[PDB]
């Protein structure tokens, strides 16, 4: 009997980490490891029937998608849906999904109302999400001790997907929440020049730990522009939120050769990069090669390297939880079609897939690790100086580095007066 | 044969002037007047499915409303929907019904947004849009000599449709479009002491032509305050947007009996009320007599009278119009599924029903009339002293009535020395 996979994903725009030219070609090594495991699916084969989630403009759409998911769930009956990856193309489709009782997977879709599972009921997220990276930032203000406050600055561009707007939703009520600290944040637009005067001001009278989910040129822009207002790493901090590390290829993410690179590495002596963490196991490195292979030649795509990459390895990974969830459910007694008994058995659970060791959380969401990249004082390179385990909520320090900080220890998340000092009595030096 | 009609709407909340208490009668109206004409749809029988756009809570949804369609749509495969009301319910399955190439009807959705027809492609609106009351306003300026600038205040309750935003949103658009003035705007939370500082601050600030959408009571509110601050009819004219007249039940809208009527009345010399036109031929009061009693006996709800009857009188319009559409559609060799061509047939055309004459623009949305309320100042009661052709768009005079001005003539829209007067030598008295 046929179990069919409908997908909802990009089927011809390549720009997204959830585009079919990627996926496509991840889910294609899943099923070919599925056909070559008897004792996974006794008696099924895995069907796929492909919906695309973009408007006629070639974007993905909170109306296509719909529009799609319904029409594939007329014409084909799927057991489970794969995608969407966009957040806008996620929601309404999931709020469907829900309605039919039908399992959804999906690697992206990482906004803060997806998790929201009374209304996403089946939706199982096997990729990152942005409340985990609020799980991180915690992580890392209880061990430097900042208990008080934060500014987090963010940018995106005028009618996607808005990514930065969601990972600034996620972390700021994720972060809320457990520390219960001051978190003030604002938006700009990366080309307006009219916006810098009121970042920098912003920067000053509000925050000392600083976040920026921005392009790798606005980050740099605004370090040289700290730098030369004079805050340093002494008083203040600038993480850049980079979670696909666009800005890193030893790495040198300051270096232009624009004749401000003596600047731009003194101006990163008080910034740190916070990535997604990059899988190092061996099936990894395989997953990735065959990756390429099959993209390049049954797809006519050249898949670059980079953190994207664990999008189509989380959308394998996830493929091959759900196949062992179903196979055991079949063994139960159940059937393909029991959505919340194999939905169950995929939440609150570990696996070993390409990306190594994944846990689903008991909300239907995978426990996401980062990486914190800081400077070598020496070269100025950026390297990785701690890492984050999602699940064991534990930061572990990387070959014996320690974090940077250009002048003894870290800054403290609020100044000596106070923010508004207004006090004649108290000297800020 | 069967032509089935898909309703989706407020089944069971009857708090909404499309709630199907009283859309259900009015709609069982106009269909045992199609059956009573044999020449009308040769050889069919209408037939209604209905379908809820109501979500768990009680409350017209975004979510519950396509998921109802979708469900309607394989189950019965309808020919034409009916509804939703609400613009957040009508939204969704508007896109639904376009990309399935089915007609839409609603007296409801009055949004900007549902205007975009290449979008909402086949949805036709029998009932009042918001862009329409911009219209409205345009004509009144002209007449008036306002050309530079007006002030819109607006509130309306936590998670409604927003009628109020929606309305103003209509007005600000199409005003802008036609007029070209300057438009200032804010929303307001009714039960906050804290915003009237600001309201009344922003009144002197930006606007001597100014327009609020709220409730009866924070519009008397704001008058009393506007008068108190010696904001009077010589310098000011403030025009409460009551499209459903819930201010009105002679009419006296100031008067509470709370010990402020006196300093009221005073205030509401500088009012006038705008409302939708209340339709005046009599088709309409038998209408009303057999709605009430129809909605009474079959329906257990009782039918107030009101502007907001102007709604389910207009599904009941509707389905007339389209009832003659496909009835020259089938006589013309097509059939009922021709939802281009039906849905031509009524764009563009006038048809006389319930309500009067109707006329549907060349973009699917009916003309909308309006009313505007005056003082009378012997008595300080309310009237109607001008009516707004929505097709002519011609104002026209009632009963040889003229416009009250307190002292004379209109204000004009701009200060004497400007809003902001910085020249010492401008005099502004
Ligand atoms: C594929 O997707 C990208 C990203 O969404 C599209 O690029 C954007 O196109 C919109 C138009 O809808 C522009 O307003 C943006 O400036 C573009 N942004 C970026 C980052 O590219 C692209 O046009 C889509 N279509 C194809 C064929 O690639
Ligand atoms: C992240 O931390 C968790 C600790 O809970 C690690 O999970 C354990 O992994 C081992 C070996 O795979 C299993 O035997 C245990 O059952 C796991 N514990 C739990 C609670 O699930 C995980 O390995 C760590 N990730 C990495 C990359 O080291
Ligand atoms: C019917 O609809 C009304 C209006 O939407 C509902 O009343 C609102 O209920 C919400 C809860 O979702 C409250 O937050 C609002 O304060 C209420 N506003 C108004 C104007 O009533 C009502 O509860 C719905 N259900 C029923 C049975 O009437
Ligand atoms: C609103 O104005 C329009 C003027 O265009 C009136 O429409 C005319 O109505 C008469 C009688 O019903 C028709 O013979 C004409 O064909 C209509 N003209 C057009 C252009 O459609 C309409 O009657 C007015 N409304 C009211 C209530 O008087
Ligand atoms: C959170 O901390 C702030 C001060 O940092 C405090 O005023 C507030 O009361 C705390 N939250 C709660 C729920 O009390
Ligand atoms: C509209 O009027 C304003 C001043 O009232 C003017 O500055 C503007 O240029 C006008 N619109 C256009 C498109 O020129
Ligand atoms: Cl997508
Ligand atoms: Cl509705």
């Amino acid at each position: 009997s046929d179990l069919t996979v409908a997908v909802v994903l990009p089927l011809t725009n390549t720009s997204y980490p959830w585009s079919w030219a990627r996926v496509g070609p991840a889910v294609e090594l899943a099923l070919a490891r599925v056909k070559a495991r008897p004792d996974l699916l006794p008696g099924w084969t895995v069907r796929m029937v492909l919906g695309s989630s973009e408007n006629a403009a070639g974007v993905c759409s909170d109306t296509a998608a719909p529009l799609a998911a319904v029409d594939l769930k007329w014409e084909h009956s799927p057991a489970v849906f794969l995608g969407p990856g966009c957040v806008y193309s996620a929601a309404p489709v999931g709020r469907f999904t829900a309605h039919w009782r039908v399992p959804l997977l999906t690697a992206g879709a990482p906004a803060l109302g997806i998790g929201v599972k009374d209304e996403y009921a089946l939706t199982t997220r096997t990729g990152p999400s942005h409340v985990k990276l609020g799980d991180f930032v915690t992580a890392l203000h209880r061990r430097l001790g900042w208990e008080h406050q934060a500014l987090v600055l963010y940018a995106d561009r005028l009618g996607d997907d808005r990514p930065c707007f969601f990972i600034v939703e996620g972390l700021y009520m994720r972060v809320r929440e457990r520390l219960n600290i001051t978190v003030n944040h604002q938006e700009f637009v990366e080309g307006d020049p009219d916006h810098y005067p009121k970042l920098l001001r912003a920067v000053r009278r509000k925050g000392r730990v600083i976040y920026i989910c921005s392009s790798p040129d606005a980050f740099r822009n605004l370090m040289l522009l700290a730098l030369n207002a004079g805050l340093t790493g002494e008083d203040y901090v600038f993480f850049h939120l980079d979670v696909f590390g666009q800005s890193l290829k030893p790495q040198k993410p300051w270096e232009r050769g624009d004749g401000q690179d003596r600047s731009a590495r003194q101006a990163f002596q008080a910034a740190k990069i916070i990535t997604y963490k990059e899988p190092d196991n061996p099936e990894y490195l395989e997953f990735l090669k065959q990756l390429k292979l099959l993209a390049d030649k049954k797809f006519n795509f050249t898949v670059e390297d980079g953190l994207k990459n664990i999008i189509p390895a989380s959308f394998h990974d996830g493929l091959l939880l759900y196949v062992q969830a179903v196979t055991e459910t079949l063994a139960q007694g159940g059937t393909v079609t029991d959505g919340e008994n194999i939905t169950q058995r995929m939440w609150n659970r570990s696996f070993q897939g390409v990306t190594g060791y994944l846990k689903i959380d008991r909300n239907g969401d995978r426990d996401t690790d980062f990486s914190l990249w800081d400077m070598d004082p020496e070269t100025g390179a950026f390297r990785v100086v701690l890492n984050y385990n999602g699940t064991s909520q534990e930061l572990m320090a990387v070959s014996e580095h320690k974090l940077y900080w250009p002048l003894g220890y870290p800054p403290p998340d609020v100044p000596k007066c106070g923010f508004d000092n207004e006090d004649p009595a108290c000297n800020q030096d």
